[PDB]
DNA sequence: GTAGACCTGGACG
DNA sequence: CGTCCAGGTCTAC
């Protein structure tokens, strides 16, 4: 009782709540789909990961996001570091307000909106971001989920460990930018990416201006941020919109994947209109990416993360 | 602006 | 056992 991942159930005083309806948020419909690769349903409808450096289980129930943290003593998180959380999901952000939205000036949102409520977007690290999206190119979310966690098993901090469950923080671009880097996540098996890892670390290291090069982005206009990351190695237009949109605070950025491609042709008969090409292209991606902008607005990335979402539970 | 190939490994035939 | 195929990016014409 004392060992192991903590349940709401097991441990009561131990959580604190923060008032979250189901409506504006469902862990099962967030965590595991593909914008961060680091949240485990370790016991069911639990959920333990990394978050602002010390490792949480969070659950809900229909009006309630109970949360527990493992930092020396156990206790119930406290309420700057329930802030913590508030701000990981951006809870400040009203979901309701947004499916509303989206939902009246685009039918075909409405109806996947019944089916999946609380599909809100992360507020990620910059760091952390950059390099598990490099993980996903040309890639599926389970083999891209073993890759980051091997990675940060391998070159980030060791935090506290439950059951067998050894927690590590989120590697740092020096020690990515490390000697034989490359070759160590060869062998975790991240293939060619492996090379990006390292040569995006040393770019941004030796050639940005480091850390705060891409901190700084979070002021910068989408437009910019896009184009700067660009620069770095394994990032295309594709896995930047994803650095832009889930953590660099560009909400109408919006990510062109297989996924959204086959959303855009099944469920909106979209065809290029401006592009030459007839499939997926660098101009063409461009082309829905300012369509789906145009159908949605402002946070179009958020309206992004719906549809990908429900199509991942399909 | 455009075909090809490219690490890895779980589903098709 | 052997081809797509997955939250694509890169580079040769
Ligand atoms: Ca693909
Ligand atoms: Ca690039």
């Amino acid at each position: 009782s004392e060992f192991g991942h903590r349940t709401l159930a097991s441990t009561p005083a131990l959580w604190a709540s923060i008032p979250c309806p189901r409506s504006e948020l469902r862990l099962d419909l967030v965590l595991p789909s593909a914008q961060s690769f680091r949240w485990r349903e370790q016991s069911p409808a639990h959920w333990s990961g990394v978050l602002a450096d010390q490792v949480w289980t969070l659950t809900q129930t229909e009006e309630q996001l109970h949360c527990t943290v493992y930092r020396s003593q156990a206790s119930r998180p406290t309420p700057d570091e329930l802030e913590a959380v508030r701000k990981y999901f951006q809870l400040d952000v009203t979901l309701a307000q947004l499916y509303h939205h989206w939902g009246s000036v685009d039918s075909h949102f409405q109806e996947v909106a019944q089916k999946f409520q609380g599909v809100r977007l992360l507020r990620q690290d910059p760091i952390e971001c950059l390099f598990s999206f490099i993980c996903s190119s040309n890639n599926n979310i389970a083999r891209i989920t073993g890759m980051v966690e091997r990675l940060c098993q391998a070159f980030g901090p060791r935090l506290i460990q439950l059951d067998d469950v050894t927690y590590h923080g989120f590697p740092s671009l020096q020690a990515l930018a490390g000697p034989e880097v490359e070759a160590h996540l060869r062998k975790l098996g991240l293939g060619y990416r492996a090379r990006y890892v390292s040569a995006s670390a040393r770019a941004i290291l030796e050639e940005q201006g480091g850390l705060a090069w891409l901190q700084q982005l979070r002021e910068s206009s989408y437009e910019e941020a896009h184009k700067a990351l660009c620069i770095l190695p394994g990032v295309g237009t594709q896995v930047a919109d994803c650095i832009c949109l889930m953590a660099l605070d560009k909400p109408q950025a919006v990510p062109v994947d297989v996924h959204m491609w086959h959303i855009a042709q099944r469920d909106y008969s979209w065809h290029p209109t401006t592009s030459q090409a007839k499939g997926p292209s660098p101009q063409t991606n461009k082309e829905l990416g300012n369509f789906f902008r145009s159908l949605w607005g402002p946070y179009a990335g958020w309206a992004q993360a719906v549809l990908f979402s429900a199509d991942l539970r399909q």
